[PDB]
């Protein structure tokens, strides 16, 4: 069911490169987000998928410089070791545009592209568990939007969001708990 | 699929109200949130959910009347002729204690929440279509957060972030189109 693909998503650290089909993940990829939600359809949207050197790069020459630099003022291995890292991005061209075509709502489209980002974010992970895949979700940003922009010459007006880092599961989730229900749904008639 | 589950998850705007098992749609709008990714499992999603006079009670004694006085300064009747609402709502006193334990994250917690929130409803609305019930995404939020509050005697803390009118599919989607892949995908290797 789709409940049980929900269940079945789960945030994973120990993560590796025994991918079979990187193709067939690419198009799940696109597919989870060419078939999620928008306000207005807007698609703001953005996605660098990163495999093989691209992924080392981005963690041995992007993400670890970075934030020596920033401390200066492990799990890194772990995120490098994966297959892959998605970033995120959503258009602030497109979300400007919004803004001056629709200035009565031009307070919510900031607020409607940051939930499509969450939105996109968990429908490309729930599809990757669908595939087997594990993955985890980091924020990096915005140390690294700089960098990133200029390694893969990226378009000034994408603004990073999160990185989904994905890969082939090479141990389990661990635990995880759950409010009552009492403390968040009210049902009234 | 997994796919095919979110291509199904359409905005409906003509819902009816021939539900056959109201228990299980209201188990299922649960399990979605519940199986929805939230930072550091916070949980922070909040929803009421709105069905027969309650529903009934919303469109015409809240929205309707805040919309014209606001306007003072025909669709609602197809809202109303759902089955129900979910009104979806961020926990801010939340937000404030990750704040106050994590103040190197402070600034991301609302940015997480509101993705977050986007991940909720999304989730919910799909789940929904699986159960063959179609839905639309409003935000008539902030205007009627007061009334919503005291009508069902809301903490203070939820804070309205949108409204999911659901029920039977009365008529099909409409069209809709998608951005070329060449604009919102880049793939690196
Ligand atoms: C908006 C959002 C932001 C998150 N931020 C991070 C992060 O920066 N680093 C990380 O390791 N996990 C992060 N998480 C993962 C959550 O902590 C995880 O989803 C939650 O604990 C539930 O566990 P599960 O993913 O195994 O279901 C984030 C999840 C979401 C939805
Ligand atoms: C964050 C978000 C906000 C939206 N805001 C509204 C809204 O206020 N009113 C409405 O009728 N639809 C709203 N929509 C619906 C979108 O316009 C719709 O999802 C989009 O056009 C794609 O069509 P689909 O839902 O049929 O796939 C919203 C969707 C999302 C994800």
């Amino acid at each position: 069911s789709f409940i049980k693909s929900l269940e079945n998503r789960r945030t994973i650290y120990a993560l590796g490169r025994n991918v079979q089909d990187e193709e067939k993940v690419i198009e799940t990829i696109k597919e989870a987000v060419r078939f999620s939600p928008t306000a207005f359809n807007s698609q703001t949207g953005r996605l660098l998928i990163l495999t093989g050197d691209a992924q080392d790069k981005l963690w041995d020459e992007i993400v670890a410089p970075e934030l020596k630099a920033a401390m200066e003022a492990a799990k890194l291995d772990g995120f490098k070791a994966a297959f892959g890292t998605i970033l995120f991005f959503e258009d602030q061209a497109v979300v400007k545009n919004l803004q001056e075509q629709f200035a009565l709502y031009a307070d919510n489209f900031p607020v409607w592209s940051e939930q499509g980002s969450g939105i996109i974010s968990v429908n490309v992970w729930t599809a990757l568990a669908e595939l087997g895949l594990g993955a985890n979700l980091q924020h990096y940003n915005p140390l690294i939007d700089e960098a990133v922009a200029k390694e893969w010459n990226l378009p000034e007006s994408w603004k990073l969001r999160g990185q989904l880092v994905f890969g082939s599961i090479e141990a389990p989730a661990g635990e995880k708990t759950f409010m009552d229900d009492a403390d968040r749904f009210i049902v009234a008639k």
